[PDB]
């Protein structure tokens, strides 16, 4: 199934940051309505934050998050979670070896903000 995908309400701000964990270079696209919005490159073993952001969810609402390691597509997984029916985390994570940790890069979306 697709992973790092996700349909916020429309016109919405929401953060996006992203932390690394992994020997390679990772670099982190947010795309909005298919358009890069941001981008966030950076190397750590110790979850470092590579790079944080606020944005608007267009009218669209569309959102979706890309990694890759030296030009290689990292493998995602992703899952959304709202807490007290208000509190939203667009959760992702990615592998770009073979150990499996699935935390090379980390992503994590919220909204609402302010
Ligand atoms: C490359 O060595 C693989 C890579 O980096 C490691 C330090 C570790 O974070 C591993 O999970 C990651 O895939
Ligand atoms: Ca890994
Ligand atoms: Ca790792």
């Amino acid at each position: 199934a697709t992973q790092g995908v996700f349909t916020l309400p429309a016109n919405t701000r929401f953060g996006v940051t992203a932390f690394a964990n992994s020997s390679g270079t990772q670099t982190v696209n947010v795309l909005v309505n298919n358009e890069t919005a941001a981008t966030f490159s950076g190397q750590s073993t110790n979850n470092a934050v590579i790079g944080t952001q606020v944005l608007n969810s267009g009218s669209s609402g569309k959102v979706q998050v890309q990694v890759s390691v030296n030009g290689r597509p990292s493998d995602l997984v992703s899952a959304q979670v709202i807490l007290t029916n208000e509190l939203n985390f667009a959760l992702v994570g990615s592998e770009d070896g073979t150990d499996n940790d699935y935390n090379d890069a980390v992503v994590v979306i919220n909204w609402p903000l302010g």
